[PDB]
This record gives C-alpha cells, sequence and structure tokens, in this order.
C-alpha cells in the first residue's frame, strides 16, 4: 500500500514533491498571510492552477524508505522566499487548535499546537490521495478546506466533510 508520485513511482520517505490538487480550477499548496499575521504562516491551495506551489518535504519518523499508506507523517515546506522580517521561521506543519477557523494548519511557531501525526489515505488522473491529522501523541480528521473573507482564501483546516483530494509530483 505504497504512495504514488504522479509518475507511478513511490514517495521516497524525505523526499520534496509538489501536493498538486484534482480539481484544475486550483494550484498547488503553499503559504500565505492571513488575517494579522504578518510571516506568511497559514498553508493555502494556490487559486491559481499553473502554480505548483511550495515543494514539500515528506517524512515518516520509521525507517521505511517508501512512503506506504498509513504511517505516520511529518511535512516541511523547503526554502521559500519571505520578507526579511521573517526569515529562519520553523515551516513543518502544525495543527493548532482554539480557533475560529475549526483547526488549522500552521507554519511557523504557534502556542496551541495539537501533537499528533499526519497520515496519508488513498482515494484513487487516479493517483489521488487525502491527508488526515491523527492527534494526540486511530480517529483522523479530513484535512479539507476553509474559505477566507477580504481574501477569497482556501485555507487547509480539519475538516470532518473535508477532504482536499491531492497528488504529488516530484521535485527534479
Amino acid at each position: 500500500d505504497f504512495v504514488l508520485d504522479n509518475e507511478g513511482n513511490p514517495l521516497e520517505n524525505g523526499g520534496t514533491y509538489y501536493i498538486l490538487s484534482d480539481i484544475t480550477a486550483f494550484g498547488g499548496i503553499r503559504a500565505a498571510p492571513t488575517g494579522n499575521e504578518r510571516c506568511p504562516l497559514t498553508v493555502v491551495q494556490s487559486r491559481n492552477e499553473l502554480d505548483k506551489g511550495i515543494g514539500t518535504i515528506i517524512s515518516s519518523p520509521y525507517r521505511i524508505r517508501f512512503i506506504a499508506e498509513g504511517h505516520p507523517l511529518s511535512l516541511k515546506f523547503d526554502s521559500f522566499a519571505v520578507i526579511m522580517l521573517c526569515v529562519g521561521i520553523p515551516t513543518e506543519w502544525s495543527v493548532v487548535e482554539d480557533l475560529p477557523e475549526g483547526p488549522a494548519v500552521k507554519i511557523g511557531e504557534n502556542k496551541d499546537a495539537m501533537d499528533g501525526w499526519f497520515r496519508l489515505e488513498r482515494v484513487s488522473e487516479f493517483n489521488n490521495y487525502k491527508l488526515v491529522f491523527c492527534p494526540q501523541q486511530d480517529k483522523c480528521g479530513d484535512i479539507g478546506i476553509s474559505i477566507d473573507h477580504d481574501d477569497g482564501t482556501r485555507r487547509l483546516v480539519v475538516s470532518k466533510n473535508k477532504p482536499l483530494v491531492v497528488q504529488f509530483q516530484k521535485l527534479d
């Protein structure tokens, strides 16, 4: 039950992939400021279907070489461009609770960051998966989309009736 890049090659543990969507109206996953944050700390899906996003390093704590479903995962963004103010922030994804939008996926350093692990789960292009969060050190919530205000921003939050269907493209 290996997870496969849209070239039918299994995800390398510790490798960089773009997490493309299935909705061709839509682009890759990246980071954007949202409300009163100045650094780009919210994990968003691009609206620009031509946008591959930021390549994300996908890692399991196990010594597997190949990510199979249901393995625990940590995802962090590779290097990208921020204003000089924000240089050096942590790019590993966190789910931080006690927020209006529901449990939000964030980067940087957040107080209420839920403890837990990500897993990948097949949905069936047809190399489609969804991302789940499993709290607290097997009920996991589906990472879906929450659309914003003056923005229109589709921000990743833990959504029961979620899911965002995604695929993965290896970074060369």
